[PDB]
């Protein structure tokens, strides 16, 4: 540590500064995935299933992950409509070993993992938790919601540091920024906005391998919110300046952006997709 | 629900507008904390026990709370020095049982909570996360840090719900906002950040009897960060706009800007007191 | 430049770290403005009265700011009522020379200002912009609320630089973070979220010998907002979880935090009393 | 208004819920801009250029501008090279009146405008303020990056209005979240939060026929911090988690992805492409 520029974020970055990738001068290369592999987790759900078939249209070979509704046939059509590889895989997210386990065969499956998505998740549906006694509750959000983000992550970094190179992105929420109404669900915007630092806090650690960043949507019209009523989905849509739900398809585009070398300089940084809600 | 402004946040405002307190007229009065009983929790250590006699010199009465070391003459020392009452309380704050159990003798033994500060913390100190394995770490940091934080509101929410009245206040940290450098601390950094939405979100659920705040601290000279080298420290000191760290005695005025009636439209607010470490 | 630890952010700081105030060990002592001079703009209208006549009542000389309303009568009734100096000035705050005149006049009247706010401001009242052509309504938001706060702000630096002490407080808005519905008023918002950050930015740039924090304020009930319907009113309601409009004696005690030794550490932040609003 | 769901945001929106546009089922040709006329502003300088040239690549027509260095040459690479048309103004962006005429003519030129960026603008060079007197340097940074901006928006809006279609982007800065630190530039830091609040109000005006967002970069290698010593590039290297400065390339994908069909549901957001220099 004499003649070198010893960085006060990382000293595994060595001497600085870094080297700036080597890319493409075309901009619609920078977006291809030819060549990756990305595996997304809750991709038997909406949101996921859509990244899933984006990231198989931009090339990459798909690893699917499902829990309780299995997900083989979606597997089987990327493969047939796009000629990617693509495996479906079991996993109950809340399990530790589970996790490692389906992280390590699909890295023995496809050799390499260069794209994660930390997508599965669930909701909390019973109202303000003042009324909620029973703490199994707030222990599945915590656990599905921020332990399982967590134990993907441990995972992953090991397989990105191995190899120099990696995007994680982890699916947060709008929930990680503002507080939901009508709905109170206080358990499940804390795990939201743990997931949201989690990443940031990822990007300085794993900087010399690997990038980190969330998409946090607003409300999309998935089976997530079939709990709300029509009174209640007509107050969100007063709430947003674009007045109305999104569709999975207008995110896919934010995911490819954060898989690809499009974002080669764009780490611990927070993508929001939610028609402007969280702007008023 | 006809001829009645209702809520889009809570119903349980009842039609609207609310009403507002009646105040002093001096404003020196509205931070006073006679009549008021405050419990702290983490008053064995140093910004809790700080803001404990702070509390005591605002006239309230104070429950102090410890775990691994034993505080009953510094609650003497409140009754001694200011005529308030003053016991001290032993509990892991990792154990919803003994949370519930303590929060309930201390309404017994003081007739009532006014003002709760969930304040306990335990610090990461492992260095970057990739090399620690199983998961004992991150559970650690995870229940005292944020469970124990939701232990604590869940059941004092019931006391204020019951009184109509209320302030809790949690002890984030600037780690909710930023990523802390060189020390590397993922973990608590999630945890804090789940701390400090954790706080927004129960602020509309609770509006009806109680308000509630974060405060968010910077490098502060106690006991929790001795593990720390010399020149961390000075990396500390160079990245903040005041050139040092800060002491307990300037954190207790915001502490009871919150809990008095100096802040009675005050809710879902974070009070950063850190030299202006989050700015650059 | 040889055994010396020199800021990143300033090297007028001297060699890191700086030292500590020294502190009444009271917690209400600290809140004493007593001995110390402070200086209100816009303290003919609602807020800036409130907060001029709780820094009386604290022990501060008062310097008192009026335009189209004069206010002498309010000055000589703090005079009267607590004892303290307190003088009114006449300007027009979009006029550089008129501020630097005014505030030139007030450090000889009083000897010193230690405590000034930038309070003086004007709303937008004309609803969407798209349909206002002339420049003039853009140009006198900006140069009331933008110009004017930095007219005062580049005037007391030079004074607080001379004596090595001060406490600048810029009142800002909730419009400086989110964007006020259903009334549209872009360029309120945009000379409010530069309010909040010159006083950041201000707070690296005076650190050697001062602090400065933004207080922003929800919707309280002052003439400035006398332009809304009462169906607007009733929606602005819905939409915060305290239920109401605050008054402005729900603001002093923020102000008179920041203006005293009870936030000698707090620098480069912005207090939120907004009843909640800035978090759904 | 009976029986129709009105927006708490926008009334112009009509009752709601408004409704998805049709997408490519190939997320590749959601990023495409063929058919499509973009104007950018600031496009003889660094960004600028890559932005212009990176939006001709995906097949749209550019409108390039300039002010002090002609860029005809610059136009006519774009046309040889990717056989879109395009031409190169002259424009100071400080005057209001040929901010509309050149709009205007461009509208003429090209037929219309469907997207747009306000990307000119020019740095503080002046060191603290308190030693920058009269008010020349602060003037002119609010006329051309804060003024200069709402001229190209108020203006362009009117076509998007007219044509019920458009996507406006502004280049802000992380000067707009952070204090840049050592050069301290609280004027330039001003204008770019302005910047990037102003996106955010215009975002919910313009909802009915247009969506509004930022790119905000970090340090990226162009010519407008020649300013900077040696010593004070090593200082920002040190303070960014990847270790370096970015590419003007690693700044196209997130232009092209709000600029294009790959984001209709994001409007209000912040692009932040910084190198994670935000988080810590
Ligand atoms: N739709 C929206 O409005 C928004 C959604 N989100 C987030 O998007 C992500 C996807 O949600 P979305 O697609 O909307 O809803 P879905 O319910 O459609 O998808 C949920 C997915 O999570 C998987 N999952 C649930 N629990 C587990 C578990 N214990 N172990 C493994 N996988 C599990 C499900 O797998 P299976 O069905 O096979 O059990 C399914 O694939 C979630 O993180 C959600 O929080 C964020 C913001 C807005
Ligand atoms: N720079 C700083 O000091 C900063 C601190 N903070 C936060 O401030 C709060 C106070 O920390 P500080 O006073 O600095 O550190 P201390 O270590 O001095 O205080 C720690 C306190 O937490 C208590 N505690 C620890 N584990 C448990 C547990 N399992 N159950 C119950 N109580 C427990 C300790 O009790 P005992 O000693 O009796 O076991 C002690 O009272 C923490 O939340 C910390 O994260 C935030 C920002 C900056
Ligand atoms: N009330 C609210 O809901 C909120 C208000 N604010 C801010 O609070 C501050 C005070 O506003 P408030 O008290 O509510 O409204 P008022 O209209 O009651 O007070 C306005 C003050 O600004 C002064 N002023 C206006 N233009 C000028 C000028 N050109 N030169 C000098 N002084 C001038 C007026 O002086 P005179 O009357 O003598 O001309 C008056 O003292 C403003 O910055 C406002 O933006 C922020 C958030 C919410
Ligand atoms: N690190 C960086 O480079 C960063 C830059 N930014 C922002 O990016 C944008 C581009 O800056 P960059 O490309 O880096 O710097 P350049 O200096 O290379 O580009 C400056 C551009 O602004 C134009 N311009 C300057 N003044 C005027 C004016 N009065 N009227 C019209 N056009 C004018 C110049 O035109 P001409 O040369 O023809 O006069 C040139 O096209 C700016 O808004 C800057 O603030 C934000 C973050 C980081």
């Amino acid at each position: 540590s004499m003649g070198e520029i010893e960085s006060y974020c990382n000293k595994e970055l060595g001497p600085l500064p870094t080297k700036a990738p080597t890319l493409s001068k075309n901009v619609l290369d920078l977006f291809s995935l030819k060549g990756k592999v990305a595996s997304v987790t809750g991709s038997s759900g909406g949101i996921g299933w859509a990244v899933a078939e984006a990231y198989a249209q931009a090339g990459a070979d798909v690893a699917i992950w499902y829990n309780s509704h299995p997900a083989d046939e979606k597997a089987e059509h990327l493969q047939k409509t796009y000629g990617v590889h693509s495996k479906a895989y079991k996993c109950n997210i809340s399990d530790p070993k589970s996790v490692e386990e389906t992280i390590s065969q699909q890295e023995k499956d496809f050799g390499t993992i260069d794209v994660f998505v930390a997508n599965a998740g669930v909701t909390w549906t019973q109202g303000p938790e003042i009324d909620v006694d029973n703490y199994d509750s707030w222990n599945k959000i915590i656990s599905v919601d921020l332990n399982g983000v967590y134990y993907c992550s441990h995972n992953i970094g090991k397989i990105f540091k191995k190899n120099g190179k990696g995007s994680l992105i982890i699916t947060s929420s709008i929930s990680g920024k503002i507080v939901n109404i009508p709905q109170l669900q206080a358990p499940y915007n804390t795990a939201k906005a743990a997931c949201t630092h989690l990443a940031k806090s990822l990007a300085i650690e794993w900087a010399p391998f690997a990038r980190v960043n969330t998409i946090s949507p607003g409300y999309i019209d998935t089976d997530i919110t079939d709990f709300a009523s029509k009174d209640m989905k007509a107050k969100w849509w007063q709430l947003t300046p674009l007045g109305r739900e999104g569709l999975t398809q207008e995110l896919v585009g934010g995911y490819l952006y954060l898989a690809s070398n499009a974002s080669t300089f764009t780490t611990g940084s927070d993508v929001v997709i939610d028609g402007g809600y969280t702007c008023p």
